[PDB]
């Protein structure tokens, strides 16, 4: 029986990671579409309903996703993605933290390790993936931890899911949260996403930000809070006042890993707050705006932010 | 003969228990007996969520006068915010004894508490003269750690605090300290932040960079006459286009802006993806962003020239 | 419906790690039997073994084990159990790297938490486990990372299974590893074990230990190689020499990251050698003991080396 | 004017490409020609899986040789044993010009090979004059690390290399580092050990500990005579009863004995589970074991003292 390459779709939103790497036409057969060419810093709610729309209306036509992205906001569109797409195949996020012309340019071996990965049936129905340094993470923790290293891209809270020797991958893990045909997230009709902002906490911290959200009626504003996802009180108060009259408002932490527990110094309940979890700010961020195409209800908001 | 250490409260107990009346914190460590002389005084009583340019003042006037009194200071503070204070501190405090800040990530009261052993590993520290000379230092969890690098990284575990760029300057172990690191960046007395005479800091604010960011954060700083705005950029200081527009607005109207970045260590560095002289920014390197507002605060009472606030960034 | 606390079994194996914890009494009805006093760096087959048969054999009379235990050696006994017991309730070693007289004595708050893990229903099922500082850790994975701090106990690899705050656990993620009731391995009956002993390699290293081992007849050889299970020159050819005459001889690395992968500088094949995957030296030890039970059949061992 | 740098190889290629005839590390890597003049010589050619005494000994007597006949080393090493040679020449190297360590975790005719830009920036740190007096160094992904601390954490990551314990000295980006650490430890021109004259080094070997363990490896060193025995302790340090027993008998009849330990990080410290000075054992602090046995062999070119080596232990 001849060997089969499958066929592995690549979705590139900005400038090439490599250039190209013709070792990839022995472990699957690439065809490539440009969906957008932006700088990955201008990320935006367009470009992430433009992908998920996409791989769930192409499923069908492969065997898996690459999706080449720019390092600095991949790991929102991996989660937007995680909790988005509906499509039963490998989706796996790569990008490079050296350019494609610079010496040991790294995006070469990612796109590589990311095709094998998306290529490996054992790949399925893990969620959305960041495939970066050898190493396969899941879309939910993997979090951006170095801003120039290589081996940058880390799942800080619960480590990866498996790493990659010699085109192979020895999975140990599956993310247990809820994620792409197990969320009721179906952004297949919507030409917008509700209006979700952050706010950070720090000494001396300005309540003018949070207040111009609220004032721009924001549907939902994450504080990005000091410790276990404290606030500094006058961003307290605003927040607290916003939430009283429909304001969603999840308290994460600036603090990189951790999770922003309910029970702890903040009275969510009182206040008409969520907690994020483990979820920093702009992955809460993602999940909020998610959240509230299904409900402004801050209780069935946290149960969100216990399930996915 | 014991060295004299003062400690300087601005919370609640970081150490319970001691306090049954005959009829507080060197009753709740009573070991402290052994290697200082511990006098206390509460400067204020607030949680570190709510920290202020107002208590940062406090402190540091409070150091630079009591100098002379002591042998060194040990400052329990909250966690939440112990890395700003600290950094402050590092540049203002011109005693060159020890200042050496601790906190606690379990309450007094629980199983386990840590505050106990952190507190008397602080005196410890402020007490070794090993210790003098190296800035101000936050010790926690059996670690020394310099004011500038030290960071909370863990939102509930008692070894959060960690110098995730550099690392720690010495371990503690039975009472002693073996240091094998000291920060070369200029700090206390070698730094030109002079605070003594001042009553209020420069508005600095910090604003968050993540996928279609709005400017009204960034606007509503710039609505208020804010001396500077510190960027919490994308990799490496990276700025969502509209948060971009209003910063490089900004910088030519009067405004310092610093960038930095939310990803939790490395620089954010000059020569990168933003061209920093043609839009008057400043690049933060490895001080992330609560960390870069203290040192943009502290510049613009020098300074709101980007070329010697950029000098200022590249030296302390 | 009154509230029923669950049955926990706590089988010390040396000292006090709290010194008692009067909160357990409301989250559990704890009761105590010491099966040995050791420190453990004195840990052995033979400790082992009683645990193992103890757990077994005591399955129906409790809701869950915890074990408490010296620090030192609690990731190879971890794992050890992690294979031998058949128990379907939660298994929780956990210890002290504080002493229990000591200021801020970590101990009585980790034995808290190593009760709630294992009164906690969603802990069954996932292999023995290690809880320490507010965090739960599979026996496989798990290694002392610090030779002081109270945060030591990591699973370098593919990260924590959960968190504890307030008494609740958030479970992201379960080993895939075959663990507890999935493997083959069944001390039940067993005197003994087959006898493992592990050699470091270094620069300039003696073939000598290795040699000693031989010649004693040892069933298996760890070699603690460098980088990627590489193994000194002499140490090499002594272990080569000794597999084509039946000594098992597995390639694991002193390295305290990453596994010592197939298909890489040594060709296991050709040798008669066995790579240890992520699992180290101590660790691959123990998995090669409970091999050589079932096989001397080097093909046989590194399948079991990957699957367990 | 550029500085002369000397690139000692003691393996294969870092590097490939640049060879094509018109009818060589220089050529691999062209942009050396913008920061060096680069001259090469092949030392040895071994994989580092089996370095050996009498190479480092080679090494530091040509750096020691040569040192007047350049400006800086940088070193090609195979990766598995890097941080022995470089904590070996730490010690041994009396030059104070710079010496760099580089390794490649990728083949050189991989994809994304990474032994390229490692050149370029050990090259960048070897001609840096702000890296001199650091001590023998570790160039890395990106990263200048003394030799002392740095180590391979992990078996196939190209950033492997980290000083667990103490952290790097400095960063490198777009050929610049910014240095904010520099090691206590005394290396280099500092240490007494001398090397020049020595054909061979004392016998040193290492055990393992961990449960059930054997005596046979520690009695075998103790058969052949060997000055000196490395424990790779469980926890702090500790021994497996059976081993414990060996190596005490071996403390008293002749064999200097250090317990480090397996444990990754952190030291093996003295005044915890092991009465040192009642066994005459001396405690390997944050050296791990292979990186005791190198200061315990030039330990033993001075003294077989263990008290004498409990100080070196604390020194270098």
């Amino acid at each position: 029986h001849h060997h089969h390459l499958p066929n592995i779709t690549i979705l590139a939103t900005g400038g090439s990671i490599a250039g190209a790497v013709p070792q990839l036409k022995d472990i699957a057969n690439v065809k490539g579409e440009q969906v957008v060419n932006i700088g990955s810093q201008d990320m935006n709610d367009n470009v992430w309903l433009t992908l998920a729309k996409k791989i769930n209306t192409d499923c069908d036509k492969t065997d898996g996703f690459v999706i080449t992205h720019g390092s600095d906001t991949m790991e929102e569109t991996a989660y937007f993605l995680d909790l988005t797409v509906k499509c039963d195949k490998p989706v796996v996020m790569v990008g490079a933290m050296r350019p494609s012309t610079s010496m040991s340019a790294d995006g070469p071996f990612n796109l590589y390790n990311a095709v094998v990965t998306a290529a490996d049936k054992a790949s399925a129905n893990r969620g959305v993936l960041v495939v970066m340094n050898d190493t396969v993470l899941d879309g939910r923790d993997v979090t951006k931890t170095n801003t120039t290293d290589v081996a940058t891209f880390k799942s800080v809270n619960y480590g990866p899911l498996g790493y990659i020797h010699n085109g192979k991958i020895d999975y140990q893990r599956t993310p247990a949260r809820k994620h792409t045909s197990d969320t009721p997230f179906d952004v297949s009709k919507l030409n917008e996403l509700p209006k979700v902002g952050i706010v950070y906490n720090y000494a001396n911290a300005s309540d003018l930000p949070a207040k111009a959200l609220v004032d721009a009626g924001y549907d939902g504003i994450v504080s990005a809070g000091v410790g276990n996802g404290n606030l500094y009180k006058s961003v307290f108060d605003t927040l607290a006042t916003a939430a009283k009259t429909g304001t969603a408002v999840v308290r994460s932490s600036r603090v990189p890993t951790g999770a922003t527990t309910q029970d702890a110094e903040v009275d969510d309940a009182k206040y008409g707050f969520v907690a994020s979890g483990t979820l920093n700010p702009q992955k809460a961020r993602v999940l909020l705006q998610l959240a509230l195409t299904q409900t402004k209800d801050p209780q069935q908001i946290q149960q969100i932010f216990n399930q996915y």
